């Protein structure tokens, strides 16, 4: 039994960049399976390696992903991301096709706290532990909604996407690095994952699910 | 004036299965429109049948639904469901297209309530009453959250999809069915929709909308 | 370093129709980019037009976003709608692919307020203030809850899209249009985005983003 998905996010055009594939298993620990190169060349995360098989048809125009000898355990929801760059770098993400089956070392990063509480206007502040040193170029960090595909929020350690909100930050070097929000907001209500791909195989921290309280009230009429 | 729209969740490999059309009505009211088998059968839902064609394209590897004669009776948003099986069971959904047009006898499940209201921890319980028998092995619970298209969250009445906290349990059979939580979590505030498909045309529940208050608060400070 | 994204959301049939794309900068200021009818001819919006191109493929059944020259700036969500009539029309929306790059006169139309805070059951009104006098039956309405694609909910200023509860209406002519809804209901709580039509290039309002309170409590035990 093998899993087959498609991808394109890309058009025609394109020169180049490298299609990768990323699962994310329910409690939301992101797991990056690996990549085709426009050039046809490969590469896929030891975990599987036997199993998997990512492939392409610019005859379709539509990239694939075969999981061969499924099991209950890769129950996921499936993204596809596009990645190029020169100077300038494109990351876009597809949507996530949500799969469910039936029968029943790297650079490890470490999100904290798993869920943080924060009432509105409040200084906040979100730790990821690398397990080893990390090119603080090649850290990231995505923003995650409810429903949504991961937003590059923040990249190269402390580089701001463009749009993110002033209130962010991003501190950092070798094995610890950090989120910061100058003043909670509610639209930050989401989920933060630190990204890292300097070391093969390309990992994602856990997660930190962000969420503030209401802020105050009181009963003084009175 | 007809509707079309397309569908491509599986990728090149693939040796059989099922791709379904649903969708689902502004009110959430899910409805089974029907499916394309890989040897290429098909199977209309008579609520129409008439109007519905479904179709495929190995050479674009796209699966098309035709719905001809539309009205502002159709308009909902649509989803292409892939469904394979040995006895591994392969299930996943497309993402929803939403379609706004312009214009002005099976087993009924009945989803109940229609909004339960809990607090975290709680212990919760929703039931879902058939309108005749079904098969236990064929009734199937489906969750979704406000923007997501539904995931399989219990199949076979009572067995959980891999990576459902197991707070959550499935219980009945023959004509009364019900699904429960050990005690809230917030995480759980979506909807559930009970599904069954032993008998044709395969049917939907109504909806159940979960949400979760806040808890208690208190003042004396004081 | 140029700007590739596919869309695919009619299926084989089909005999006209316009397929344009829209992107949503975070802010979630909308903005309409151009489009492509059937019979070739296609529409781009002046503020581009020397870097944006248009394409489509009956081959592969795609269609092509290539925007060159790409910059920081170009960091969006982007949308692929179609639209078709005769009487009735049919509109439907991708999902939003994001996208995110790094290095580093018409009808203006004018949300208002920002963000306007309700209770339950309360009676609502958000207005739209247009640059100047725009067709009552080329002014829209779109809801947008976090992480979906715009809904149509209103159309030709005063009618609602099939499933619309019944709460809701829209006032208007010439230059000041509005939506109001009879009593919130927390379903209701998204983003209201008030669209022009009649006069090119289209236009999208910046945003109301609707959400209500909770509602008063007491503590008289007491
Ligand atoms: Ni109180």
């Amino acid at each position: 039994q093998t899993l087959s998905l498609t991808c394109s996010v890309t058009g025609d055009s394109v020169t180049s960049g490298y299609w990768s594939w990323i699962r994310q298993f329910p409690g939301n620990k992101l797991d990056y399976m690996g990549y085709i190169s426009y050039r046809g060349s490969t590469y896929y995360n030891p975990s599987l390696k036997s199993r998997i098989s990512i492939t392409r048809d610019t005859s379709k125009n539509q990239v694939y992903l075969q999981l061969k000898s499924v099991s209950s355990e890769d129950t996921a929801t499936y993204y596809c991301s596009y990645f190029d760059s020169d100077d300038y770098a494109m990351e876009y993400w597809g949507q996530g096709t949500s799969v469910t089956v039936s029968g029943g070392s790297q650079i490890v990063l470490t999100q904290s706290p798993a869920i943080m509480s924060a009432s509105p206007g409040e200084k906040v502040t979100l730790t990821c532990s690398a397990s080893s040193s990390v090119s603080s170029s090649h850290l990231y960090w995505y923003q995650q909604k409810p429903g949504s595909s991961p937003k590059l929020w923040i990249y190269s350690t402390s580089n701001l996407a463009s749009g993110v909100p002033a209130r962010f930050s991003g501190s950092g070097s070798g094995t610890s690095y950090s989120l910061t929000i100058s003043s909670m907001e509610a639209e930050d209500a989401a989920s933060y994952f630190c990204h890292q791909w300097s070391s093969f195989p390309f990992t994602f921290g856990s997660g930190t699910k962000l969420e503030i309280k209401r802020a105050p009230h009181h009963h003084h009429h009175h």
